[PDB]
């Protein structure tokens, strides 16, 4: 209703290029030593991990550092980290 006001959002990071045997653990060790708040795995329509994992953090730093770990390899596939400007996605 005629809204629109900039407001710092909850920093969020996205991870893609993960195998089928990927879990919250892998993400933790991948994002480590950083420690996120909640690791939400993108479950496609038919429930399937299609190279996509939403991870949130407490302080911006943790996130800013998360980007550092770019062009990495875990599980058995190339991973690409991206900073989600918006932030929240679920709902």
């Amino acid at each position: 209703g005629s809204s629109g006001s900039s407001g710092t959002t909850c920093h969020t990071v996205k991870l893609r290029g993960a195998p089928f045997n990927v879990t919250e653990k892998n993400v933790m060790e991948f994002l480590a030593p950083l420690k996120p708040v909640a690791i939400r795995i993108v479950r496609n329509a038919h429930g399937n991990k299609t190279g996509y994992i939403f991870v949130d953090f407490s302080n911006e730093e943790e996130v800013k550092q998360a980007l550092k770990c770019n062009r990495e390899y875990m599980g058995g596939r190339y991973i690409e980290v991206f900073r989600e400007k918006s932030g929240p996605s679920s709902g």
